[PDB]
């Protein structure tokens, strides 16, 4: 009987020792674990005791490690990464990964055969070098993502690296089975044909599971252990089918399915990912510490027996070459392939073929070949050499790293942490101070030990002239650049942005910044809502032209029940060219009877169909029927019904694809719109030269205004995905803000933990559920956007006094709507097209749902701004008169004026409360919601006399000239009232009646 | 080869589907899987491929379940549930359980004698009764969670059916050995042995485990994978070595293992908690789900074949006798426990004895039963009706519970669903609206399918006269029961509650609601800090009696090394009772010479010790030195200077368990003061009756009185544990508020994410080492409280003026301090001692660390509080005239006069802001913390007069009359200033000098 609970049990505690114990060391905790399996080996080549305890873990079959150890390795780096990145550009990553990894592997078997003495064959030196190609980046992206070189450089060595690691397993099966199994004679064609299944059906196989999967997973909610045991036996299944056909090759199949899995993470609830990303990390961690372990003790048992002084300097000389060669791969290949965006500077290529550690996975090779050798020396020489390579890189360049990137670039941590994060640590010292005085002040804890408190509660840092006018040029922009991220961030932060837009915002805020003079330019920003003119739209179009019991007998099962006699037929149809044939012939012959009387009852469809009725009509000519063999399958050939419901599942597909990438042309596009429109409130009263604040207002108008048209038109080129992409970010918003709701409920103690549970699960399940709505939402007609305007909304006999009062008018391009200082005709509502709104200086997009003339038609003031038809614009007309009788005729509570008035109250009143900036982190969004609270209250009632309370927070006078009860004191609007002010009056006017708006604190 | 792949694999897919396809059905998804089962066994026993795919999973070794699926379900069920409500009456529950079971088995065995026709002996009825005596509580427990009926009851009847779990199966394999082999012998003394091995010594060596498994992992900090592998292979290793020597009644030492460990979680990182529940509970569903199948598949081949009418009968009978003694159980032991505070209703009894289901751990008895029995028709019988029961249990009582309860009490959601969730539905809907009409009158969305979005994000609700007096006496007396609760609940968002803490207050406000008429009574509060006065005081008591090279070579590894020798000694001490003789002899030699040396060193010690030194001369004289066979081990009794060493740790976990105690009586003490605090301040304006609130007031007042009176003499009775919990308590509020500061920065996007992370993660280091802190702090000496103070702080020059004038002064019980009236002689401060200071109608208690006579010194004012020693109190005496020359020494701007009035102001002033009480939720901490940020500013500067600016968020006159620039508006202090003011000057007079706080917004 083996023994293997000792061994196992002490390479945890041992991994856990080295673990906790080599923390703060710079050596990496897994050379530890090779001395101490060197030193069990020692004791169990001389104690029997612990050779018998040894010999059975540490001498395993090639197949645990080929079956096991190595699936796991590999499907835990392919798993734990970030995707969206690095599928950006997947193809030529791939192709980068394969081309390099081929020829490091030529160098290294042609240094093999040469240099070494040993009579090694191209067969025994290629799976030599596929061992010693296989790299381990853990350091350099651990390195890389603390000092801030690039978040889009640390996935792309991430993923090439694990493509690396995975067509280094491929070859090295290849040439193991050329090595050590001989008696195959495989030929070219047969070659080409194993080359096309690995490299094409596995892939397939995988993502096929893949997609299946999130399928079924997207389907169930509020159910953790059904998606985890779905999830985790797909995984499995995967493995077992791919592992009985391709064996070992059969990796890639289950490392596609790890990475599409991560990439649709929005059908897996977060606990469930963070679940199966610590399961995963937990057996690769045991994997890892097996595998030096095993490796320790089986090198010096065996390996260290055959060692001669040439076997040192072919170790020291491989060393060298394993550099000099992996230094030249990246020189030949990655200046080439600037595509990438990423272009490589002196440090980051240094640093990226410096810091080639090696891993587990060609010791675990070498395990592989010691173990399929026997007692031949070519398994001891690749144990030895593999060993050897590995404990020289993890000594050497993990300790080195660091100190070449101090000499190529300083290592300094730069600006990011020479302040940001000195501000936090003041900040956070103060507040601490604060609480500690607070504290001391008690009347409970005041015999508490006040210097154990004050010592162990501080933290500790981690880390005129054109030259003065370029000095505060540089600053301003610096400035500019620094607030537009914090906009970013803020707005990321209230889940009014999506992460991968983020990203994309602030990789092109960091990549202005260093820059010597850039600002956030819109050519770069235009690469994210351009994508949708690619194949998906072309496709799209040509699909779009392809597509008594079409009404008595239509449900949801009518077509469905051809297709489930398809889905049975097949089975019969299939096993041909795969006693029994009686009843299948029977099956067949009522199949056919039931498919002719469908068709005759069908003849009366008027024949309508051109291809479907062809295709059916000859479906039936042939079922009504040594060419017997021939007619066995030419009957067989009936799938011409499924291309006909499978049509609008393609189509489907690509509207989901479009979506897809529309959503994130939108969220960027509107991150950079709010952005633009804060900082330029912000930056105004932080510069102090007239010139400079007049150049970057400038500046951020082009941009914004550029940004704002090409949104307009690409939402104008197809309304239903637009359609689809503004309802999901409405739908979020609300669900957002109602989940805010419930934890300020939480907080307060008016609600119980439970209880607030529940309401928190109903949000998840409904934002769940929005998140796999329908792909493209039909556009509605003009009679519903009528209908839903914001003071129309709710009554019933206004919106019908409006809707039979108003009317339709199209205008083509080049088109003059109406000019500056005539009088107002009317009321505009755009419902189709673009339109320009340009007037004084200013000038504005408007889009379909906007409101125009509706100051022109409460004061009765001459339009100061000419609207021009940027497309072929339909818009709705009320007349002017019209309005009038409407506001004179509704006298009720929600009043027309007062509704009226309020909309254009907190129009005006909103950049006010923005420029005023008594404060900060005041956004566009919550002064919104901070002013709709507010109401404004008529003065009649009042007597024309209002009293000032202080459970105001703000005062804004947007209409007439106010006259406070001191001195009269006499304000002009639209003005922001000074906070030193007094009761104010009011006198009757009859040419100008002012308002006002009030708004009170929150209860 | 064994087919397994299959089975399992459509195992996982049919309990998914079972699982997500009866959510909203009210039978339980069980039996979908046991018809599924059935419906396989019989298509298996028709036809062949599907017997061979099913035949290696359906009838597998009994072993597999006895030594993998009970172990995982009954740990599952140990670990996950809460202990430590369960634990404060562990031993009483223990005893309930095994009684209860003990005699239901006893009527089931008799039951199955005397009507079963089947000739069956007294062991096999046994094993049939343990095997149908094991009950499951989950719907019971589910249905009264959110019922509200009380969350003291559901962990009692959780705990007691994982007892009875337990000694269910402990029973069977005592049984079962007697029934299916019997070769064995058993005397009186064999059976002896074996109970005080099974129920004593399996429990220890999972306390044992459990406890060196906590000490290991409370040393790792960051280390996720390190803390899950060892906590995973402390599990495997207590169960292997439990095992290989109890068989199967080692799940007693994995239970004692499971919740020794659920118990000590503050050890354990949160993310590893959530971890190891879900991998645990993953584990015990596949278990589940995997036995439901089999017996299905098993019951259906083999038990269907060999049953008569007569077992049907059978079958109904015993389904109405297991009901009946399960009611007769209850009856006759539960009225007689009613000592555990949480007595039976009429309700909860037929509750908790109708959700009686069965599980899984019976059926999978009965198929170990019929794995056993082999041809004979006894495993036939008992899986026949062990399959019955459970089927009619989990239709019939799991489908008619909810009836029965509607039955008994209505299965009303009483009050706090009737109301609760009825604001937090309703404000969540205005918020949503809100939300809405905010986004209707966007720019961006206003072509938004607002149908859609409206319909899609709302939510719906989950569910003069004594008589007129009597009904305001009970609406008032319910408000502030609920007050109380929210501030409860208040008080624990903020961090200043632990989670027990809270729990006893909200159940002692739950207890006091429902009755008639009664309050939060002391007297139930008092049994959470009164627990201390049992053995554990006595025994440390005890212990603190007991307890050239004492310097020089004294070092961290001084006694550590003679430790280490008697570690090292042990191993050839142990072998002389358990050729290598020469070796072991020549150590001993050398040990002893060591250890002669020793003592000849401490010959000049002067022979101080009594104890020590005796002993280690007699173990000097022994080792110096069939008889021989007895002096073998004679000098291996050396275990003597163990137990020197061994005191201090017996002190420290005596100190632990009375600090564990001691933080728990203090937590709840002070949220009691703190909730009558605040809801004395909310009730005052909610009350329309004098007489009602003066009777509140009183109350509470009386009650708040008698709980710091009962705490000052706690802190009086031992300091070093006070103290300890003090500084713990202020350690973690400054954390906490850390925390908060952190958070608010990430959010107004000052800083990235990663920088975030790592500052938490600095926070949660700190938080981790905090809780592992010294257990007993000592008290520090008068001078560094008169150093600490928080005027007195910061200044050398100002301490060491003040220490020299100082004096101390010693007062014995019953003394008078200082009357009213007088004159204010001087300042004091409370150094020793608890005293009250009561006068005018008021009445406090003041405690170490306090200064009296501030204002008395300030503002030269005659005493207004007679101060009277409650025990013999030390204290500080600083006189006035002194203090004067202080006050006109410094000039700084930290002027003692200036932090004096400060000091007083922010005393004075934080009644008059909780009065107010303008917005509600204000808390005590926080209106301290507001507070805290304002200042003074002397008036001196601004020439006597005040400007008012909106920048402040509350003014308040502390001192003198104030005097407007309006009609010179006059007000007298203390007071909070109208709101409605405007700038208000001053007048110099020297008799009182009017002095004013201001506090700002926030910046």
């Amino acid at each position: 009987a083996p023994k293997v609970i000792v061994f196992i049990s002490g390479s945890c505690l041992f991994g856990a020792i080295s673990r906790s114990l080599f923390k703060k060391l710079p050596i990496p905790y897994t050379v530890v674990l090779l001395i101490l399996g060197a030193i069990l080996g020692v004791v169990a080549s001389n104690v029997p005791l612990v050779e018998e305890h040894t010999r059975d873990v540490a001498h395993m079959d090639p197949h645990v490690l080929l079956q096991i150890f190595l699936p796991v390795l590999i499907f835990e780096s392919a798993f734990a990464m970030d995707v969206h990145t690095f599928m950006r550009s997947f193809s030529q990553v791939c192709i980068l990964a394969l081309f390099g990894l081929v020829v490091a592997s030529v160098l290294t078997a042609v240094l093999a055969m040469n240099l070494f003495n040993y009579n090694w064959n191209f067969s025994e030196a290629m799976m030599f070098g596929a061992i010693m190609s296989a790299t381990d980046p853990v350091a350099v992206v651990a390195l890389l993502k603390d000092l801030g070189a690039s978040k889009q450089l640390g996935t792309i060595i991430e993923g090439e690296s694990l493509l690396n690691d995975g067509c280094a397993i491929v070859i090295f099966n290849v040439f193991m089975k050329m090595v050590f199994f001989p008696q195959l004679t495989s030929t070219v064609g047969q070659n080409v044909l194993y080359f096309l299944q690995v490299a094409v059906a596995g892939p397939l196989w995988g993502y096929a599971v893949a997609k299946v999967t999130v399928f079924f997973l997207s389907h169930i909610f509020n159910d953790a252990l059904v998606e985890i045991t779905i999830t985790l036996a797909a995984t499995y299944l995967t493995y077992y089918i791919g592992d009985i056909w391709l064996e070992v090759s059969g990796v890639l199949a289950v490392v596609v399915l790890g990475l599409i899995v991560n990439a649709e993470k929005t059908s897996i609830s977060p606990e469930v990912e963070v679940f199966l990303h610590r399961f995963w990390e937990m057996l690769a961690y045991l994997a890892n510490t097996l595998i030096f372990m095993m490796v320790g003790v089986v090198v010096t048992q065996k390996a260290l027996v055959a060692v001669d002084k040439m076997d040192w300097f072919y170790l020291i000389i491989l060393y060298l070459a394993i550099t000099i060669i992996a230094g030249m791969v990246i020189s030949l290949f990655s200046p080439i392939l600037s595509r990438i965006g990423y272009g490589l500077t002196w440090r980051n290529a240094v640093i990226m073929t410096w810091g080639g550690l090696r891993g587990a996975v060609g010791l675990a090779l070498a395990l592989v070949v010691e173990n399929l050798a026997g007692n031949d020396v070519i398994g001891s020489k690749f144990l030895f050499h593999t060993a050897g390579i590995v404990v020289l890189t993890l000594v050497i360049n993990a300790t080195t790293i660091q100190t070449l990137l101090r000499i190529l670039g300083m290592s300094d941590i730069s600006i990011p942490k020479r302040l940001a994060m000195a501000g936090a640590v003041r900040r956070i010292h103060e507040g601490q101070n604060r609480t500690l005085n607070m504290l001391k002040s008690d009347r409970f804890l005041a015999d508490a030990d006040w210097d154990i408190a004050t010592a162990a509660c501080e933290i500790s840092d981690p880390y005129p002239s054109p030259r003065e006018f370029a000095d505060m040029m540089e600053e301003a922009r610096l400035r500019m650049l620094k607030a537009e991220k914090i906009s970013y961030w803020k707005q990321f932060e209230h889940g009014m942005l999506a992460r991968e837009a983020l990203r994309l915002l602030v990789q092109h805020a960091e990549v202005a910044a260093d820059e010597k003079d850039q600002f956030i330019l819109v050519d770069d920003l235009k690469k994210s809502w351009q994508i949708k003119g690619i194949y998906p739209w072309l496709k799209r179009k040509l699909e779009d032209l392809i597509s008594l019991m079409y009404k008595i007998c239509h449900h949801m099962a009518f077509e469905v029940t051809i297709n489930i006699a398809i889905v049975l037929n097949i089975v019969p149809i299939i096993m041909e060219f795969v006693d029994a044939l009686r009843i299948s012939n029977y099956v067949f012959f009522v199949i056919y009877a039931i498919e002719a009387i469908v068709k005759i009852l069908g003849l009366g469809r008027h024949y309508i169909v051109s291809h479907w009725n062809k295709f059916d009509a000859f479906i039936l000519v042939v079922a009504l029927v040594k060419v017997v063999k021939l007619f066995r399958l030419l009957r067989g050939l009936r799938m011409l019904r499924l291309t006909k419901a499978l049509i609008p599942k393609l189509i489907l597909v690509v509207n989901g694809k479009i979506n897809n990438q529309l959503s994130l042309g939108y969220d960027v596009g509107k991150g950079y719109i709010i952005g633009e429109e804060e900082v330029g409130k912000i930056i105004d009263r932080m510069v102090d030269n007239k010139k400079i604040l007049r150049e970057l207002k400038h500046i951020s108008e082009t941009g914004r205004l550029q940004v704002v048209k090409e949104l307009g038109l690409l939402q104008r080129e197809h309304p239903g995905i637009a359609v689809s992409v503004k309802t999901r970010q409405a739908i979020r918003t609300i669900l957002n803000h109602s989940r805010e709701t419930i934890h300020e409920l939480q907080g307060a103690g008016l609600l119980d933990e439970m209880e607030a549970h529940k309401l928190e699960l109903t949000v998840e399940i409904k934002m769940k559920r929005l998140m796999n709505a329908p792909s493209s939402i039909p556009p509605p007609p003009p009679e519903n956007l009528l209908k839903n305007v914001s003071w129309l909304a709710g009554d019933m006999k206004l919106i019908d006094f409006i809707k039979a009062r108003a009317s339709l008018l199209h205008f083509d391009y080049g088109e003059v709507i109406v000019r500056e200082g005539d009088e107002s005709d009317g009321l505009f509502l755009i419902v189709s097209g673009l339109v320009k709104l340009y007037g004084k200086v200013f000038e504005d997009y408007l889009t379909v749902g906007n409101v125009i003339g509706e100051m022109g038609v409460l004061t009765k003031k001459p339009r100061n701004a000419t609207v021009t038809c940027e497309t072929t614009v339909q818009v709705y007309f009320i007349t002017a008169e019209d309005m009038n009788i409407a506001i004179d005729t509704f006298t009720l509570y929600p009043s027309l004026e007062y509704r009226l008035w309020r909309v254009v109250a907190i129009r005006i009143a909103t950049p006010l409360i923005m420029e005023q900036m008594a404060f900060q982190g005041w956004t566009q969004e919550k002064v919104k919601l901070h002013l709709e609270r507010g109401y404004l209250v008529d003065l009649a009632e009042s007597h024309f006399q209002f009293n000032i309370d202080a459970t105001l927070e703000d005062v804004i006078l947007i209409n007439g000239t106010a006259y406070n009860a001191h001195t009269r004191e006499e304000i002009r609007s639209p003005c922001l009232i000074s906070r030193t002010v007094h009761k104010l009056t009011f006198q009757y006017t009859a040419t100008e009646e002012p308002r006002l708006f009030v708004v009170r604190n929150a209860e």
